[PDB]
């Protein structure tokens, strides 16, 4: 249905979607394995960062598609939620590699799906 950017349940929303659903949320929605390999990208995420979501599946976030991410702001938090076990993490950040810098709200949060983990981003 609809679903918030920041909802305290919003993996077991998001865990019932397939890709058009994915596609329609008001927010950027990205799924990545626990190396950092996108599993999933949404149209939003697109709109905000000029990937073309269909592309970026596959390739890792920290490493090639999102330099900027790796930091210890961004991808150390994604590292330690991981390795706790307990990834639910929410800080402002600005994304600029290949598009224009743009300021956002990014969240973080573990997916039920094994080896999974949900990369949220709203403009701010
Ligand atoms: C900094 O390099 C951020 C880049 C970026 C963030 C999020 C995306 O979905 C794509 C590129």
């Amino acid at each position: 249905e609809h679903v918030a950017f920041g909802s305290e349940d919003i993996e077991n929303t998001l865990a019932k979607m397939d890709d058009g659903q994915l596609d329609g949320l008001a927010f950027g929605a990205i799924q990545l394995d626990g190396d950092g390999n996108i599993l999933q990208y949404n149209a939003a995420e697109g709109d905000i960062t000029g990937r073309d979501p269909k592309q970026v599946i596959g390739k890792n976030f920290f490493k090639d598609v999102a330099p900027c991410t790796d930091s210890p702001e961004f991808y150390g938090k994604f590292k330690e939620g991981v390795a706790s076990g307990n990834l639910n993490t929410m800080f402002e950040y600005t994304f600029d590699y290949q598009m224009t810098p743009t300021k956002v709200k990014v969240h973080m949060k573990k997916a039920l799906s094994g080896d999974s983990y949900w990369v949220f981003v709203k403009r701010v």
